[PDB]
């Protein structure tokens, strides 16, 4: 156990709290670094002890790579810790989709691993290489607490497999982490996995929601569940209104204050609308639009792929993050796609800074066309796309 | 008997010959009713519609929806015009008010002689009880008004419904219709909020309901025209069926189709057909891609594109240029799934590939509105029609 002051001085840190040393510690024991070599059997106190202090912690994607991927020949693209919003802006044959889509990818590996079965979700298919080539690759750099995390997805075409192969070595041990601190203690909160592509506003109404729609079936309300359908890019207002209802029946202040934060995230949000009620009666779901009355029906589509997004992130976050003082503050990464789609203009220049006002923890890497949506944006948080190359 | 009316008799155009029906046929006020020259003057102005035009002149809404009242009077001097406004102003209850409209229009002019869509329960303003949509259409620069009106149970008849002047239109059509079987018949179609969502190849296989034989004629291009979806898959088997035919020849109109879409497309060439795994292929900057594999901007306006073509297409069989037709099309969020530059062309290829479709669209972004009459432009704010055209 050759002991650098090193060694002494991440142990005193960690002690005081900082999981970045316990990890370094957890890898240092059982391997050569700083020599040592293994001492204990495995996790002595180092690797349970970060899970204990694993608390505060940002899922954030810092590094992405892509190598022959749909029209691309190579991308590096680069994001930051200290802002929180990404916005790629470009064309149409510039590949920005071919970002956030390649970003889902890893997503679901992670998915699969942070609270789920352990199962390989998407890979590289054959309609994603770029007509001619016969290697490709993606990979994906999560930093959670300044600790890299390497991700290859690489694929293979017969007769070329000499250089490419799959490595899944950072998420075997962020999601065994997580299943750690779970174990240690029932009310951990979990970060958020997210998409929503261009098909938000498909399927957000409450045509026979109030019937067979197969919602009717029981539901367990865990931390598990709002895991489940997450990167289908569809926002899912049919189980809002389920978790409004039972919510609401139950409230007839911990089983309140849920469904009136939840609320509140919406109302900060567009204007005008207060006292959100439902109809028992065969009548669809009620909004004020300025204290008259109004149905969801009925409504304009801005009003409706904002409600639905805003609904399904507000439900995920409250599923997700345990009993606490803000559930809203939760950490994760929420990718939207086309986030200038059915807003008014003069809301194109405040959907972003209100998602990261309200929505404050998570990283936002959006893609929109309205220059409008980065006129509160600074220089430097902008993504130029032309040709298959990056801009600043 | 005759004053200098004899004039309106110099078989004049459809104006004067459809005007010698009203008077000059019953009524028994300006000339004894013969009868005679009134069915040979139905038989007459059949064959008159050779160029004609069919657009809205103006629409009166009442307690429909969010406006209490509006009345805007499409230019028809122009054949576009476009209502900016915000969210929550109005812009698609205009547009769906007219879509019930056109409903019972098509009803007429289809195969279809019963009747279509009505205002219901939650389509009407909250605390009224009376709805009014009445849409005035021109032929020709003949007006026929229609009425869809109703009103809640209880009240003395403040509102009714009015459906003579389709009427009237879809008789003349009929008419035309028997005398040539090829009588340019005027297009009707709503293009929503909701078209693509069915332009991928992931399915379209013999498991899906397009396998039965479609019969093309002039009558098909009203199925499904005002439900909003571009029916991409219906064009694939469409495209099938004409590229096995210029296989069989070992065909113009591919030709055309083909060429206006590639119009509106800024380097898209080669459209062909995959035979193993069935999917349209398409060449961009000549390197082949596959018409699932684009961005969705590029496939919404290719599917909006290759619909509007195909239904002019089949509604002017024998027209030697088949897109030069007449129609109410109206496309709702022109600059969906748009380019900040691409919003720019969006208007004048449509303008340059069809002279005589009337486009009422609507639209929230600046820079649709740019090379565009002023006067053409109806900003829907507040609860009025505040135009500004300088
Ligand atoms: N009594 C009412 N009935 C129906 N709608 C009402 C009523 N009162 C107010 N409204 C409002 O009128 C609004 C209609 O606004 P609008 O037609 O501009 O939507 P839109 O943004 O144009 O839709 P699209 O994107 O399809 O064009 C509805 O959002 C609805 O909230
Ligand atoms: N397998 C491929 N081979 C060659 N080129 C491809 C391939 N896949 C995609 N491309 C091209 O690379 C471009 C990037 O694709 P993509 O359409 O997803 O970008 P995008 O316009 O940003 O999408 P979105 O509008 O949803 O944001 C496409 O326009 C497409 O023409």
């Amino acid at each position: 156990q050759n002991l650098p002051s090193r060694i002494t001085k991440l142990i005193k840190k960690s002690e005081s709290g900082d999981f970045a040393s316990s990890y370094q510690l957890y890898k240092v024991f059982g391997s050569k670094e700083y020599g040592v070599e293994p001492d204990e059997k495995m996790s002595d106190y180092f690797k349970e002890l970060s899970a204990k202090q694993l608390e505060g912690g940002q899922l954030r994607v810092a590094d992405i790579h892509l190598e022959n991927y749909k029209g691309f020949e190579s991308l590096i693209m680069d994001f930051s810790m200290k802002k929180n919003s990404t916005i790629l802006v470009g064309n149409n044959g510039c590949g920005k989709s071919t970002i956030l889509d390649a970003i889902q990818k890893g997503l679901t590996h992670l998915s699969s691993r942070l609270s789920t079965r352990s199962h390989n979700g998407d890979g590289i298919e054959k309609h994603e290489l770029r007509k001619g080539q016969n290697y490709a690759s993606i990979a994906i750099n999560y930093d959670y607490m300044g600790i890299r995390f390497p991700m290859i997805i690489a694929t293979t075409e017969p007769g070329y497999e000499d250089r490419a192969k799959s490595n899944y070595s950072g998420i075997n041990e962020l999601g065994s982490i997580f299943k750690t601190a779970h174990s240690i203690n029932p009310n951990v909160s979990f970060p958020l996995i997210a998409m929503y592509t261009v098909e938000r506003a498909n399927d957000v109404s409450t045509r026979d929601i109030e019937n067979s729609e197969e919602i009717k079936e029981a539901q367990i309300w865990d931390k598990f569940k709002a895991y489940n359908k997450s990167l289908t890019g569809k926002a899912d207002f049919k189980l809002f209104f389920r978790w409004f209802k039972e919510l609401i029946e139950i409230e007839n202040s911990v089983n309140s204050k849920t469904l009136h934060t939840v609320e509140d995230a919406m109302y900060s949000f567009l204007p005008g609308f207060s006292n959100l009620k439902l109809q028992r009666a065969p009548l669809d779901l009620i909004v004020d639009k300025n204290n008259v009355s109004l149905s969801v029906l009925q409504l304009s589509q801005g009003e409706k792929t904002i409600l639905a997004l805003i609904a399904d992130i507000a439900r995920r976050l409250t599923l997700l993050n345990p009993n606490s003082v803000n559930p809203l503050d939760g950490t994760g990464i929420v990718l939207i796609d086309e986030i200038d789609l059915h807003l008014h203009p003069s809301w194109q220049q405040n959907i972003i800074p209100r998602l990261e006002k309200t929505f404050k923890n998570i990283q936002f890497i959006v893609t929109t066309h309205s220059p409008q949506v980065c006129h509160t944006i600074d220089s430097q948080n902008i993504w130029l796309l032309k040709n298959g190359q990056k801009f600043k």
